[PDB]
């Protein structure tokens, strides 16, 4: 039929999709700005379509519910038919690969230890071996999943501290676990995506760092529901992208060129 | 019933093993992509057999015929059901072909002889006196010659038409040629065959600078086969057990050739 505009879902984390400053008088994607508001427009021009910018109206990546099965996030927005692609820094997991599709990954990733300068950590071992300092994760998420599966030694003796720890461990933003580690005086420590952790080292008070190396090793990608005629054109989009080195200049773009911890 | 797997003699992902002479099939060969074969193939529940590609390539298009060669033409031309192998995901290649998502991440890099004055691609291309070239019929070659960049379209320009020929045939000649060159060659080559050689005696090559780009390798499959969906899922389920990191960890394993 005839073209229609896009609903694409993504969230509001920032570098990806943040609120422009005068966003208050402005309509529609020009509210927004940053790493996947110019990736969408990117993909959009080299594909062909129309599209309007929709933040997922809880706030969440997206899990399956254990008892009722219902996924929630925007894989639930692409599962249940509220959006036609999810252009975000979402993580290409197994689970998620089972319900929707997935285009090639567009950055990569890995889970890190984000600290309070000073704290005295350098590694998942680390943590695993002291009570001291509480850690945690983003709920709703590949990282909370990560934990929740893993069969590797340290990190299902984490996830179990993590699952009973009380006052809560988990938070429901990215933003919320940054405050946390800010206003903890090293007491607690943030397990969260390297690209996010490398984002956050580069903005003021600059009172925070990633420590220790990666814990996985994985990607970002776009998704469509399954079996939508989208996602071809968008796998090739998001090669050439890369091929051309436009990606590498947006990460570039948006995590240091505009860094406020100096050059 | 017995998946056909092409796949290519490349260090430390496909080797011979000590006395293959005297085995047979699959049992010859041994490394991260023959442990990653035996791991999709249980996942997946199909026997295999493992083949070597006949012209030993990874694949290119030749621009006046069109024609495939490498473990790309194996599958598209129907001679193999599968390539595991340390095929790069390319668009070019995802035009013809399919890829699971990716089991391995590189980028492309630089290898020199310890000792050579050069930090970076830009130091290759501000000079001729240290000669730098990549492997012929692979990513490496094509992303020079595409690319836009202002640094990499000059190293392009220089290696096209340098005398004698900077490419080679197979990594292991590229390597010996910067080991035999007294400092005068580097070689492009990606992050992780660079990362394996620099820990392999003679001790005596390294990789400088940053990586050029990032992508990854793929389980490649003809389009439209049945085999690509499983493929795909089973990748991913190896990355969240972890076993694709050990896989790396067994085959990168240093057992101090160089150095404590
Ligand atoms: C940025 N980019 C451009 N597109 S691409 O050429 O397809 C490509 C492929 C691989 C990577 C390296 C990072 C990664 C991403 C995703 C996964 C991984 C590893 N591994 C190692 C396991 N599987 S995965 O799909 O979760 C990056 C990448
Ligand atoms: N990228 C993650 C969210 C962040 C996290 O879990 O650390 C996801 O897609 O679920
Ligand atoms: N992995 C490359 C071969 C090595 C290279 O080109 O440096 C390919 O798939 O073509
Ligand atoms: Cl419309
Ligand atoms: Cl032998
Ligand atoms: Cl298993
Ligand atoms: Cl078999
Ligand atoms: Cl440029």
């Amino acid at each position: 039929g005839a073209n229609k505009t896009v609903v694409v879902t993504t969230i509001l984390e920032s570098p990806y999709v943040m609120m422009k400053k005068n966003h208050e008088m402005l309509e529609g994607n020009e509210r927004y700005e940053g790493y996947c508001v110019d990736l969408a427009a990117e993909i959009a021009k080299h594909c062909g379509f129309k599209y309007k910018l929709t933040i997922v109206g809880d706030g969440k990546y997206g899990a399956r519910d254990a008892d009722t099965k219902i996924w929630n996030g925007m894989v639930g927005e692409l599962v249940y038919g509220k959006a036609d692609i999810a252009i975000a820094p979402l993580t290409i997991t197994l689970v998620r690969e089972e319900v929707i599709d997935f285009s090639k990954p567009f950055m990569s990733l890995g889970i890190s230890i984000m600290i309070k300068k000073g704290t005295p950590i350098e590694s998942a071992e680390d943590l695993s071996k002291q009570t001291e300092i509480a850690y945690g994760t983003l709920d709703s998420g590949s990282t909370k999943e990560f934990f929740r599966r893993s069969k590797i030694a340290v990190f299902d003796k984490m996830w179990t501290y993590m699952r009973s720890a009380e006052p809560s461990v988990f938070v429901r933003t990215t933003a919320e676990g940054v405050a946390r580690v800010r206003k903890s005086k090293g007491k607690y420590a943030y397990l969260l995506e390297s690209t996010m952790n490398e984002y956050i080292e580069q903005r003021k008070p600059c009172d925070t760092m990633k420590v220790g190396g990666n814990l996985d090793s994985k990607g970002y990608g776009i998704a469509t529901p399954k079996g939508s005629s989208l996602g071809n054109a968008v796998n090739l989009a998001v090669l050439k992208l890369n091929e051309q080195g436009l990606l590498d200049k947006l990460k570039n773009k948006w995590w240091y060129d505009k860094g406020e911890c100096g050059s």
